[PDB]
């Protein structure tokens, strides 16, 4: 039992009206800035942030003009979206005698906005990854913070997985006006990290991966066991996940069994509409191989086994290579996920809804010349988000799947048994750097460089398949180097070494042909 | 406890494996939060340990490399400054030493140079003050960790005015345990309240884009005063130094500042006063005077309306090195700046015979020493140990007195010192912006107040308007003192306007621009 320690009114207003708000913020730029806020205020009626500058008021970043250029901060994880910025307009906390007195939240917070979540992709990829992480970097918010949704959508279609991130109720922005005119938090985190993220949606370039991916599948898969705990989720099958409202496997029975006889596996059916998500997790965690149409609901393949298999379908016109998000998750470093693209190249499999409304694919609404236009092209060409209507007008067919052509294009990756051999899942690390680096030269002899250095110290303790060492040797005064991959810790240059001449030596160890480690100090030799 | 040397430690770890989770997309703005980050004395190497609870964000890959993980100074990319670990599995424990534990929380961060009060304050004390509050629990239970490896310097009595906990430095890790394990541990410093470079890419001078104001260097002043026991018959102060670069003519300093501003004057120095007196004085001091040189970091402690009155010796270019000017003319410091520069030869003393660390020439060659005393203004250059900049930046000086009284006062008319101070804010988004169109084409606009400016007094608001063709890269600017306008000048039929409406406060307090509107005609 607890104590259910409330706010002292008198003395939270009398810190605010006296000390204002407080705020410290990392990063440089606004796209990976994370701030705490002390005493931030919000306006139910004007539905804007404030900051009061009051005797202890700290403003960290104090942008001046910048702060509006764009703004302070991202508050969801699409990059720069300029309808997801975070801001607060600034009012001396004196000015707090004009306005109703304010009504204190003494959760610790955390503000942010979700991008679209009636989409289960965007839920897990924008919201609940960088949310699980985020509270994971302050000390405490893990534990107690509240998350407040402030993009303005309702629950949505998965409410229930966001409070699965947090034991205290989310509440949504809707939902402020009735807690009173004037909330103050006592104490407000505002930001989600991107750090988690891998794909970008195509706003600025065609939609494909992140430039540069900073999360590795050992970390999603955290995330996953984290969930897997929160819905209580502790004979080897292939799993089909099916859609039954659109983008539909037309001949789905036949799949099921084609697979169960070329793979002698059991086969099973997955569905968001017809199974509790809880059970879906389950079903997916024990699959030995994930079959499905290309969209949201392959994003449950990170909650995979280590060593299954990943096939995506695509239907007619769609070509597999631009459109990945389900492709980089699989090919993550550390997800050890096969992967596997199957795309319907034969136009009578597949079936068009030219009629139906926009959203949904159709292309009715065009002119004639258009819709002629779109018919004839068999690929989607790289586009820009959001509505294109070739896009739209493909994704949405529906597919007859040519069994023996997805049986051979999954057996030029999966040649024998699908899903986990009980492999070791070895770690894969780097080298340290090379220690206590000395030459010499020659000991009327030809010109000798010789070279000794001592291993990486982190290779005392590790047990490594291939160790190598790169090493470079640049003459004095030229900008080019000649590379030479050793095995041994000693060596002696004799060939295009010149007498009286100077050399810079630079060593580094790669573990397995791939693991480069990092130099060391240079080493200058004299012939 | 400081140190422990737990089984449910033990086995989080060897289970476990080490947890880091940071922010930032870079190396040079990288803060990171760790669990179970461990640390070899023998090696001078920190260890990630690769467990089944293990957490690596960001995970780089050989990018860890390039140059490396984050920055542990704040000096921005520094190639010995930086911070990396080594990598192991976590059983690989079997065959190390069994691990010392710090319990306690830790900010792990690298002096740049504790023997200088300049690079103390700017380098090491405002970023740790601030860093610590970015993360709860951290301002009143971590012990810093110094890793740079210099001794404790002649500030080291700052650094613990920041923690209540005893500092450690790197080389008196090595007595505590052959292998050192943080439980809790952040590494990195925020930059965020940097304002100079010290030259080592390009000339000295303030930073690119300063992120912090006076408001925020007084606050952090504010905590150091209550400290240090200052708490809150006008005088000015003439910041003195003892050793090197003398101001020749003090005694007649003093006399002819205190006559001309009709004002008490009182030295003081880092020698012969202790600290806490120092910043006592400075606190109340109307303006401060004193050489370039370190001593003027306290100037942050001055009061708001307080002038800065800086001395640079001959051959000085004062716009060359501003540290002091920048931190004085910070918006939000409320100091007013001046600097004065000795342009006579007869009035400086040079030191040749001195060792290059005060800016002797002697160990040059002959060709160098006559090109150095030959010259009359100190060229641009980089770090470090330039000497012809050492030489004249260790010159002394007497000061001319009618010309720096002249100096003063083109800036400081009548008295100095303290006035009311308003702090500036920005602006709201204006509201409901609409618009009507219209023959000859016409195009009506207005808007209501931002909702902040219904609780404010300002003396000038305007509305700027850019009106911009849809279709077009460029558009025309307004300037307008009403809340709604109609355009008539070069506005066509059948076409589409963007309306783009930001107000502006006193001139210069521009706001944001509101949602587009879009008119058509
Ligand atoms: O037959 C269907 C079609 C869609 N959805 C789900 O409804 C949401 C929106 O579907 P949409 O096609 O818009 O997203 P996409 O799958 O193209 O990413 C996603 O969570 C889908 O998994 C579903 O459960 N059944
Ligand atoms: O006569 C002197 C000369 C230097 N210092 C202090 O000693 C340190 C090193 O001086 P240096 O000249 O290297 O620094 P600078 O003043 O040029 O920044 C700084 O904290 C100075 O304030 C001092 O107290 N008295
Ligand atoms: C602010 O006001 C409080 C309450 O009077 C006071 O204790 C404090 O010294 C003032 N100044 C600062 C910088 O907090
Ligand atoms: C799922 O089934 C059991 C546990 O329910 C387990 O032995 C099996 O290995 C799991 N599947 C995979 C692919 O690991
Ligand atoms: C190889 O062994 C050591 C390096 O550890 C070195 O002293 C020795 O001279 C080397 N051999 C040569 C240079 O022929
Ligand atoms: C790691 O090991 C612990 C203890 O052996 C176990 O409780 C836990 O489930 C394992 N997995 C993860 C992801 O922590
Ligand atoms: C100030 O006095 C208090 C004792 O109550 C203590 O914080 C500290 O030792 C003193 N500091 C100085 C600089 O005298
Ligand atoms: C502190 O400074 C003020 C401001 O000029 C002045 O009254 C005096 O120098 C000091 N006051 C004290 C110590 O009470
Ligand atoms: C235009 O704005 C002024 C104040 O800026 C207001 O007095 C006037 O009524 C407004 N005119 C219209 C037509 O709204
Ligand atoms: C809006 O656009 C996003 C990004 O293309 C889709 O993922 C989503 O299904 C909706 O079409």
């Amino acid at each position: 039992p607890a104590p259910a320690l409330r706010i002292d009114y008198p003395k939270a207003l009398q810190i605010l009206t006296e000390g204002g708000t407080h705020m410290v913020c990392t990063g440089r730029t606004h796209t990976d800035r994370l701030c705490r806020f002390k005493w931030l205020c919000y306006s139910s009626e004007a539905e804007e942030f404030i900051f009061f500058h009051g005797n202890a008021s700290v403003m960290l970043p104090s942008l001046g003009s910048r702060r509006f250029q764009p703004a302070l901060l991202d508050l969801s994880t699409v990059e720069d979206h300029n309808t997801q910025y975070f801001n607060f307009v600034e009012l001396p906390a004196a000015a707090l005698r004009f306005m109703p007195k304010p009504v204190f939240v003494p959760d610790v917070a955390l503000i942010a906005n979700r991008f679209n979540p009636d989409n289960l992709m965007h839920v897990f990829h924008d919201d609940l990854l960088p949310l699980f992480y985020t509270l994971r970097q302050f000390p405490g918010l893990a534990r107690e913070a509240r998350l407040f949704f402030m993009e303005g959508w309702g629950e949505g279609a998965h409410f229930d997985l966001y409070k699965l991130l947090s034991p205290k109720q989310p509440l949504l922005r809707a939902q402020l006006k009735a807690l009173g005119r004037l909330l103050c938090f006592s104490h407000a985190f505002v930001g989600l990290s991107k750090v988690t993220t891998w794909y970008q949606y195509g706003f600025v370039q065609p939609q494909g991966p992140k430039a540069n991916i900073l999360v590795s599948g050992n970390e999603i898969r955290q995330f996953a066991h984290f969930l897997m705990e929160k819905l209580n989720v502790s004979e080897e099958y292939i799993l089909v996940f099916s859609r039954t409202q659109n983008r539909l496997i037309l001949n789905e029975a036949e799949l099921l069994l084609a697979l169960a006889q070329e793979f002698q596996m059991k086969t099973v059916t997955v569905s968001l509409e017809d199974h509790a998500f809880a059970d879906v997790v389950r079903l997916v965690s024990n699959a030995s191989m994930l079959v499905s149409m290309h969209g949201a609901q392959l994003v449950t393949a990170l909650f995979l086994p280590r060593g299954a298999a990943v096939v995506e379908l695509f239907p007619y016109a769609v070509n597999p290579d631009h459109y990945t998000p389900y492709k980089t998750l699989a090919t993550l470093p550390g997800m050890d996920l096969q992967y596997i693209a199957w795309q319907n190249t034969m136009p009578e499999n597949t079936v068009t809804h030219p009629e139906r409304p926009w959203d949904q694919g159709g292309i009715a609404h065009l002119d004639r010349a258009e819709q002629a236009r779109i018919l004839q092209s068999r690929e989607v060409p790289r586009h820009l988000c959001c509505r294109n209507p070739e896009w739209l007008f493909r994704i949405y067919q529906d597919t007859k799947v040519d069994i023996p052509s997805l049986i051979q294009t999954i057996r030029r990756v999966v040649k024998g048994h699908p899903g986990p051999r009980k492999q070791k899942w070895t770690v894969s690390l780097y080298p340290g750097k090379v220690r206590e680096a000395r030459c010499q030269a020659s000991v009327a002899s030809e010109a000798r460089l010789s070279v000794s250095w001592q291993i990486p110290w982190n290779l005392k303790y590790l047990k490594v398949r291939e160790v190598k060492y790169e090493v470079w040797l640049q003459e004095q005064g030229e900008n080019t180097y000649v590379p030479y991959m050793l095995a041994l810790q000693n060596h002696t240059f004799t060939e295009n070494i010149k007498p009286f001449t100077t050399y810079l030596v630079w060593i580094r160890c790669i573990f397995n042909k791939t693991l480069l480690g990092p130099f060391a100090d240079v080493l200058v030799c004299s012939t």
